[PDB]
């Protein structure tokens, strides 16, 4: 039973989602004028607050709420610690809508109690290729193509209720208020992800992890040791050697992305992402925002030869707090972001990502098996983890797809 989710315009079971053949809306059509003008009611001791996520002190308040109360692993050993600069980056892309950043404060002392954030995304989310084939067989091409045009929707992230307020049904109220604010701007779909199972994913992908500092990852119990390593005199020296990386990039012509690369990077990325069923469409402004290097936040390198950008990769940083180990404060993770290879094998491109990350002090490189990430797992010594990232839409029927048909990277 889902007392809140059963009231919302999402498919309600796996069986229902298995039956979906075409993309399109779930809810009755509505207009802006049908949506309440006034914020959703909340208890008198609380208030809605729209932080200013370019104002250092408002970003710091959200930063502390998430530092202390956002996602943990299942054994409460790690908690994300998104930085203030990452939150400004992630929450304020070009043409962001300040009103889609929604917080609850205690009215008395203005203590931040809860948050949810929406940002605009232009997403291709029409009927997937395998379903378009079926539709053709059956003379239903028109229906299947109806919602092919990329749509200006909301991407939700950073839903967080303070630990002391858990299981009080506040998260439904935050969801309904963000829904309201987004529908008042004439947007009626959202995309979101979660590491938990909710009604009802259109795709799910396992996490994968590439050890860059194995001694630390073992110390903090992120990683362990294959029992096979016991057959050795010295399990840990073997482990270090197994994961060792070059000290410098191997692709000649690799260098950091610069602003003048934006149009070439836009072209090679958009050519590559068009091959997947679900994927974002980025303007030059959005390429600049999401890909130009920002210290401590996003790292992006291009391969340039004959003065042409022919490949690139990016990764972003999320440290996690190491909750139980006295000797390390943080686990410094690099996450595979967007990339495109046209001149070299993808494994050869992504090897230099691992090199760069290691050289910069990262402990592990994480990814979900979206894009073509499965194509370099074994050669680059990524291992599958225990996490699974599920992809969802709000108000959008969508057939089940493999995660290798998803090109949207979630921050
Ligand atoms: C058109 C525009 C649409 C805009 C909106 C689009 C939809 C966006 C949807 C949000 C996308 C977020 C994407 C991310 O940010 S995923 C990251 C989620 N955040 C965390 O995991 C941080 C740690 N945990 C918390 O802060 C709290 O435990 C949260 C806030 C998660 C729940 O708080 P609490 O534990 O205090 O519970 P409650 O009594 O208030 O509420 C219980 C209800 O909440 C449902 N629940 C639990 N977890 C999630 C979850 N991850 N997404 C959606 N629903 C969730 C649960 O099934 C139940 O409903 P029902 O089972 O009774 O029916
Ligand atoms: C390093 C780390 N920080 N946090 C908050 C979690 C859950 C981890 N572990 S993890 O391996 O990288 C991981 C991550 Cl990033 C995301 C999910 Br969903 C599940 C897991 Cl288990
Ligand atoms: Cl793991």
């Amino acid at each position: 039973a889902h007392a809140f989710w059963s009231t919302q315009p999402v498919p309600q079971t796996e069986d229902e989602t298995e039956k979906i053949v075409f993309a399109g809306p779930m809810d009755e059509p509505k207009t802006v004028a049908d949506i309440p003008e006034e914020p959703y009611p909340i208890a008198s001791t609380f208030e809605w607050w729209t932080p200013n996520m370019e104002a250092a002190d408002d970003i710091h308040a959200i930063y502390e709420l998430l530092r202390d109360n956002y996602v943990e692993d299942d054994d409460s050993m790690f908690r994300f610690n998104y930085s203030e600069e990452f939150l400004q980056w992630a929450l304020c892309p070009p043409n962001y809508i300040p009103d889609w950043h929604v917080a609850v404060r205690r009215k008395a002392d203005k203590k931040l109690l809860a948050f949810i954030a929406g940002v605009p995304v232009t997403l291709r989310m029409g009927t997937p290729k395998y379903m378009k084939v079926k539709a053709q067989e059956k003379g239903e091409g028109e229906e299947a193509a109806k919602y092919d045009e990329p749509r200006h929707i909301c991407e939700i992230n950073f839903l967080c209720v303070h630990k002391q307020l858990r299981e009080k049904r506040l998260a439904p109220i935050l969801i309904k208020e963000a829904t309201r604010r987004v529908n008042r701007t004439n947007v009626w779909q959202a995309v979101y992800t979660a590491g938990v199972l909710l009604p009802t994913p259109y795709a799910s992908g396992q996490y994968f992890h590439r050890s860059l500092n194995p001694e630390k990852l073992v110390e903090i119990r992120f990683s362990g040791i294959p029992a096979q390593y016991q057959k050795f005199q010295n399990p840990m020296a073997m482990l270090k050697r197994n994961y060792q990386l070059p000290s410098a990039p191997k692709n000649s012509g690799l260098r950091e992305m610069k602003p003048s690369d934006v149009p070439q990077v836009r072209r090679i990325l958009m050519n590559y992402l068009d091959s997947f069923d679900v994927g974002p469409v980025f303007s030059d402004a959005e390429i600049s925002h999401y890909l130009l290097p920002r210290d401590g936040v996003v790292f992006t390198y291009v391969v340039e030869n004959d003065k042409k950008v022919t490949d690139f990769f990016s990764f972003y940083r999320i440290p996690s707090t190491v909750i139980g180990n006295s000797n390390y404060n943080l686990l410094n993770a690099a996450y595979v972001h967007y990339y495109a290879a046209t001149s070299i094998p993808l494994h050869q491109l992504i090897l230099d990502l691992l090199i760069v990350a290691h050289s910069r002090g990262f402990d592990v490189c994480n990814m979900v098996e979206i894009l073509d990430n499965r194509s370099f797992v074994e050669q680059l010594k990524f291992g599958a983890g225990d996490g699974h990232l599920r992809y969802y839409f709000y108000n959008w029927a969508y057939p089940k797809i493999k995660p290798s048909q998803v090109a949207l990277v979630m921050l």
